DNA sequence: CACTTCCGGT
DNA sequence: ACCGGAAGTG
């Protein structure tokens, strides 16, 4: 459609220590958390002009990302998703 | 296409 | 919180 990938929103979170406060890359590996799911979700929605995001709409944007391997769950960690940057190569 | 909505089940 | 099927949106 042309309109930004959540990967890349992401990534460009990640990328800048400034954003610490709701996301930051954390524990290795890829591993990185949501420290602030709500406000992700919101900047999401606002980035991509969705006004009713929420976390729970966003998380399945990311479940949706399991089967292309480009990301997947730290299983049992609340809110710590694991980046697979693999996959996101394999999928280019 | 790449999500966004919705929501019953774990 | 997290999962994942199914139908809908730009």
């Amino acid at each position: 459609s042309g309109q930004i990938q959540l990967w890349q929103f992401l990534l460009e979170l990640l990328a800048d220590r400034a954003n610490a406060g709701c996301i930051a890359w954390e524990g290795g590996h890829g591993e990185f958390k949501l420290t602030d799911p709500d406000e992700v979700a919101r900047r999401w929605g606002e980035r991509k002009s969705k006004p009713n995001m929420n976390y729970d709409k966003l998380s399945r944007a990311l479940r949706y990302y399991y089967d292309k391997n480009i990301m997947s769950k730290v299983h049992g960690k609340r809110y710590a998703y694991r980046f697979d940057f693999q996959g996101l190569a394999q999928a280019c």
